């Protein structure tokens, strides 16, 4: 499984952009990422910006717009895509993931992937720390801090 | 709660499967006007032959005029060949690229369905929800956040 | 379409694998542009390349040499015993989208990605099918005009 | 008949599955020389460990010297993992990119097969047709059309 | 018989599945030093949380220092969601991009497997061949050919 770090980033500025489809799963993820950065990495509450966009499709664009306006040491993109009856899931999952990798590489700002691509709601909730699962948001918080520091 | 009386929105839609396209365009327009105070004269509506032309039509139009947000609308239905799989992927990638290259929010109004029924259901027919409404709200929201 | 493009310059690049299917497609695109959209025969350049893989590159080279208002890329890819079909279908389609977006010139997709010969011939107007080359011709004129005017 | 006595051709090939690679390189070279009058000293041949390095080895080489066309040759065989699926796609994409970025025609000589037999058959063994010959002609034609 | 006593090599590896990663890194390093005369001081070893961070970690590092070649090592195992499919593809595409953008050879040391056993087997355990050895030799070769 994952192997996080014990790094401190009191001076890091971190941006979190999350979609709003499936808020039930999004909230615990955001909260986990924030709590872990503060309590475990000494990031300051004032240095964490939180923005939202309607859906996962908008994540790469929202992130790109925000890092052009302000300066961040790392960004976490959070969203939940659930397979439905159409091929929508397959095609936008791929476009969004590609989009996030591009924004990070174009800008030089680490973009941490907080995108869940699941078959059903249960899988999402389970990865958000509910029903006995592990909250992946925590890992994302630690990844952001680590990448923020290594980025300089 | 978001109002954009000064927003300029572009809507580019393909012409294959007009039966499903029209309700989507209409739903988007009605929602922006009636619920976000966008002005009818501030909404440009253009069309292209098919979904393949969507990225290019949008790229050309945003180079000519200035818009706060764009909605690309089309309907791709799986057929007997592999056409559907390969162009769906290319068109979706194309739309993301035009949005990122230009800095202009591009809202995805592309239905990629197995059959006609699925598209109509997502256009508000037969008891379904009209996704066009969601796209209009998204365009307004992204347009405002874009500044 | 009631659109006329007597001043449009159109480029058609087609591959040579499966000429049986390629010819009717090219022919249908040309005849439609001329007879239905008043494009002038002398304003239509026709070029060929060995295979679909070369399509994006041939188009990129040609639109850097001359000026065109719209381009139509024509090729036929048929599923074989290897994964060749799946991988290059995807790369070629992506390449044609890229060339159109990089250059600003409308690229009409005239690429058939079929499971067998019959599907391609049918889409070329044979055996009771509709010739897709006609639609491509009309799309190139429309996009050419909207490219500018 | 296309003749290119003044063309400079580059051939970069991987080294995994040499049994299939050699005949492909050989067919491409023999065909350019014997049928298109390309000069032996005008053909550079380079190798890289595997297919993954093909795009990078080609990019490096066309930055150093000037070539009219390039042929990238390699063989990918489906194995037990998903490696085949993911690098086949990335390599093919990488080869298309290098060609478009540079303006130098890149001919695809990458076989993506399910097993060894399929690759040998396409290299001209066991009653099959050597695809290397086709690639040689394609490079000459694209080399001349590139100017 | 390639020797690169003056080569500077960078190795960036993720930390998911350390059980498989360590043997891979070790095989790569040992092979470069014992078989290609690369100096232990000239090998930088960095890590990142997961495979998703590999392309970015590598890009940041080759912007700071100068390396003749890079090896990106990570292990992606198929799970219950579609995560594996989507990020395997994006990471592989990402690594090819960083290598083509920068001009620095990037050796793919990414295992995309269906289960833990497949990964350990490819790391030289349970009778398998250590793929890290192959990657170390590829890096030396591409580093030397890169000039
Ligand atoms: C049919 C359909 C299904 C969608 N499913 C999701 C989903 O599961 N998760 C998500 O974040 N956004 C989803 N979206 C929203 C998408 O990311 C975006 O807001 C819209 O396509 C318009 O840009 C969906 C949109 C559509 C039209
Ligand atoms: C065989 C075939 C099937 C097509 N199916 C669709 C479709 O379902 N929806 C759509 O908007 N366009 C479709 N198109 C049109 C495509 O987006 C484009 O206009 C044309 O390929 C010419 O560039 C299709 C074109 C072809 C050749
Ligand atoms: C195994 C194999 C199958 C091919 N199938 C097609 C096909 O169906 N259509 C086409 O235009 N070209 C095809 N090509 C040619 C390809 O588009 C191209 O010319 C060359 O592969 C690299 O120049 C094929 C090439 C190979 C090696
Ligand atoms: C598990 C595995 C399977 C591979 N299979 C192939 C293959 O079928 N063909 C090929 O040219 N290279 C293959 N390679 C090598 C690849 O092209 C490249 O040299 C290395 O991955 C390091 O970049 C493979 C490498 C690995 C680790
Ligand atoms: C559901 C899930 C599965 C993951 N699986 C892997 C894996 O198999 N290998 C790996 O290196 N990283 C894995 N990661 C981590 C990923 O590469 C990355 O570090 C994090 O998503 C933060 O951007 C996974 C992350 C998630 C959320």
């Amino acid at each position: 499984g994952p192997n996080p770090s014990d790094l401190k980033g009191p001076e890091l500025r971190i941006l979190i952009v999350h979609a709003r489809w499936n808020l039930q799963a999004i909230e615990p993820l955001v909260k986990g990422a924030v709590e872990t950065m503060i309590e475990k990495h000494d990031v300051k509450l004032e240095n964490i910006d939180i923005e939202s966009v309607p859906g996962s499709w908008e994540l790469p664009q929202g992130i790109r717009a925000s890092i052009a306006r302000n300066t961040y040491d790392a960004v976490i993109g959070i969203g939940v895509l659930i397979k439905g009856s159409t091929m929508h899931f397959e095609y936008i999952s791929e476009a969004v993931v590609h989009g996030l990798m591009r924004v990070g590489l174009d800008s030089g700002v680490p973009v941490i992937l907080g995108l869940l691509t699941v078959l059903n709601e249960e899988q999402a909730l389970y990865r958000a720390g509910l029903n006995g699962g592990h909250n992946h948001g925590n890992d994302w918080g630690s990844a952001a801090v680590e990448m923020g520091l290594k980025a300089l």
